[PDB]
């Protein structure tokens, strides 16, 4: 297990997400599904010129898996995935510059729900999660698990035993008071409200 420090601006963005009073928490799901869609577009685009990019899985989809017993909500996609280097470099985002633009925007009237416009929507997972695990497999690398309970650091390790083939899985270990996000009717409402036109099938698993 390797332990990394978040760059200062990311640590500050995370602290802001965790500590700012902001009721409209549900937007985290739209931001994660939007990230899954972008990654799925990327593998789709690569496959248009190289069909073999799909040998690791032809199906392009997003699954939402709540688990009341573990208190987790997991989002799985069969997108391009990330290499170990992408994971370390802020989950493939331009987080340092994005965070600055997000800050400047906040001071100009913007609210937390606009996070995705600054390329750092991933971090909105911390509105509802005490811990986030990102398991990912890209065609050019092995399967890795990134993890962070915030606090200024994240870990990266090799992941084994449940190979995914290709894609990203985001496991949200929910805060005690945010279990509404495990409820079928609540998830469906949020998907319908914010993710109605996503170009990939979104399957909500039942328990
Ligand atoms: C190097 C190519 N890989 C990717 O771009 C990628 N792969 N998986 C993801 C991904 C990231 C998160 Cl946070 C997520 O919730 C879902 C994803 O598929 C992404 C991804 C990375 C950054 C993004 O910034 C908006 C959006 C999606």
């Amino acid at each position: 297990v390797e332990t990394f420090a978040f760059q200062a601006e990311i640590a500050q963005l995370m602290s802001l997400i965790i500590n700012t009073f902001y009721s409209n928490k549900e937007i985290f799901l739209r931001e994660l599904i939007s990230n899954s869609s972008d990654a799925l577009d990327k593998i789709r685009y690569e496959t248009l010129t190289d069909p073999s990019k799909l040998d690791s899985g032809k199906e392009l989809h997003i699954n939402l898996i709540p688990n009341k017993q573990d208190r987790t909500l997991t989002i799985v996609d069969t997108g391009i995935g990330m290499t170990k280097a992408d994971l370390i470099n802020n989950l493939g985002t331009i987080a340092k510059s994005g965070t600055k633009a997000f800050m400047e925007a906040l001071q100009a009237g913007a609210d937390i729900s606009m996070i995705g416009q600054f390329g750092v929507g991933f971090y909105s997972a911390y509105l509802v999660a005490e811990k986030v695990t990102v398991i990912t497999k890209h065609n050019d690398d092995e399967q890795y698990a990134w993890e962070s309970s915030a606090g200024g650091s994240f870990t990266v390790r090799t992941d084994t035993g449940e190979p995914m083939g290709r894609g990203t899985k985001v496991i949200l270990h929910l805060k005690e008071d945010q279990t509404e996000y495990l409820e079928e009717r609540r998830i469906k409402e949020i998907v319908k409200k914010h993710s109605q036109f996503i170009g990939y099938p979104i399957t909500l698993f039942v328990e």
